[PDB]
């Protein structure tokens, strides 16, 4: 299998915590900045305005081509919330399509737990649809942008490289984190074959789980209540995170599988870090967690497996050691499941918006040991598979 898009390869930096970002330019002459890739939005919006958490940030006086469309915006969210004015200006990303592009941009002036300290973005790129854009569906996104006014392929795909230990700020800028590869597939980036689960609606990328195993037992709900209200894969967010019913029925088959060793209540809440003696990580108590998502054939469904290798994220320790350390990275929703980072970590995840779909291939990169790894598998007979969509 060979590689075809060498430009593109190793352009992400980060990890699942702090979330991957890749370099961007904005304005004329070009302003270099670092852009969170979030498949959970719809907005580009760049710091534009002096943060204590920013090293640098959009000057829309420098640019000659910036146009002011002399509109706010304003993003609460659950953890946190941006607001800033709307403009578009010339975009660039240098390590991919060598095209220039003419993009809204919320230029952000205020903003409350957006910015992390020492995560090296300045900024968020929303690759989902304008359904969900704000202030609403008329402020067109930045791939739709993109694939208007260029001849790139509807199309982009996203290999993120968790590293399987903790790595520091300085650690961070001197890492491949991963690839964003615009408008095509890469074959160097994966294993085995792609797999497509198609798009349900084209809001936010969703998708539909028909089973989902831990070891290879079945959870046994309704498959509704694994997309109650919704399924969506979100490069945004670090956890798989679970509607509440479904979190609850997993957690006790995962203590369950794990049980020849005993966990604070703290740990499966995702609060609190577990920590072994370096090197004597014990992944093997841990299960292997299944999703088995729609195929595009009528009546097929295919499975993806991670291992605890991707749902325990690697922390550093709360005081200086060579222990191993890690948090558990599944958690509750309320908002139904997000397939986020740690579980994209396992996978080649290929948004297909050209053919309304999803395909998920083992990484070659993916974090495993030598007796167990990701995996990828079908076809298997599933019926009745539109009635796992909640309405
Ligand atoms: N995938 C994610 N993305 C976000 C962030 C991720 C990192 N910093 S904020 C952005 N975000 C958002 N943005 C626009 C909007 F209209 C609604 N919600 C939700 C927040 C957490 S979950």
């Amino acid at each position: 299998r060979r590689g075809s898009f060498v430009e593109m390869v190793d352009n992400l930096r980060g990890k699942s915590g702090q979330g991957y970002y890749v370099e961007m330019t904005v304005g004329s002459p070009p302003q270099t900045l670092n852009i969170l890739v979030d498949t959970g939005s719809s907005n580009f919006a760049v710091g534009a305005a002096p943060h204590p958490f920013l090293h640098r940030y959009y000057q829309r006086q420098l640019s000659s081509t910036y146009r002011d469309l002399r509109k706010g915006v304003y993003v609460p969210y659950t953890q946190g919330k941006w607001e800033g004015e709307l403009g578009t200006d010339l975009v660039s990303i240098p390590h991919g399509p060598n095209v220039t592009v003419r993009a809204n941009i919320a230029a952000i002036t205020e903003s409350d737990k957006f910015f992390i300290n020492g995560s090296n973005w300045e900024g968020i790129l929303g690759l989902a649809y304008a359904e969900i854009a704000r202030p609403d569906d008329s402020l067109e996104p930045f791939f739709d942008s993109l694939v208007k006014q260029t001849h790139v392929p509807n199309l982009f795909s996203l290999q993120l490289c968790g590293a399987g230990f903790p790595l520091n700020q300085s650690e961070v800028l001197a890492s491949v984190g991963g690839s964003m590869i615009i408008g095509g597939i890469d074959h160097s980036l994966y294993t085995g074959s792609l797999w497509y689960t198609p798009i349900r609606r084209e809001w936010y990328y969703e998708v539909i789980i028909v089973r989902v195993e831990i070891n290879g037992q079945d959870l046994k709900m309704d498959c509704k209540e694994y997309n109650y209200d919704k399924s969506i894969v979100d490069s945004g967010t670090t956890n798989l995170r679970l509607p509440k019913k479904v979190f609850e029925a997993a957690v006790k088959s995962i203590k369950a599988a794990s049980s020849t060793e005993k966990f604070p209540d703290g740990f499966w809440l995702g609060e609190q870090l577990v920590c072994w003696q370096a090197g004597t990580t014990p992944w093997n108590i841990f299960p292997v967690i299944s999703l088995y998502l729609m195929g595009e054939v009528t009546n097929q469904s295919f499975r993806i497996t991670i291992l605890p290798q991707q749902y325990l994220r690697p922390v550093e320790d709360v005081a200086t050691s060579q222990d191993d350390c890690y948090k558990f990275a599944i958690s509750q929703s309320s908002t139904g499941t997000v397939m986020g980072a740690v579980i994209m970590e396992g996978f080649y995840v290929v948004f297909d918006r050209a053919r309304k779909r999803i395909g998920f291939a083992v990484s070659a990169c993916h974090v495993h040991d030598e007796f167990r790894t990701a995996a990828v598998e079908g076809p298997f007979v599933t019926l009745d598979m539109e009635d796992c969509g909640y309405n």
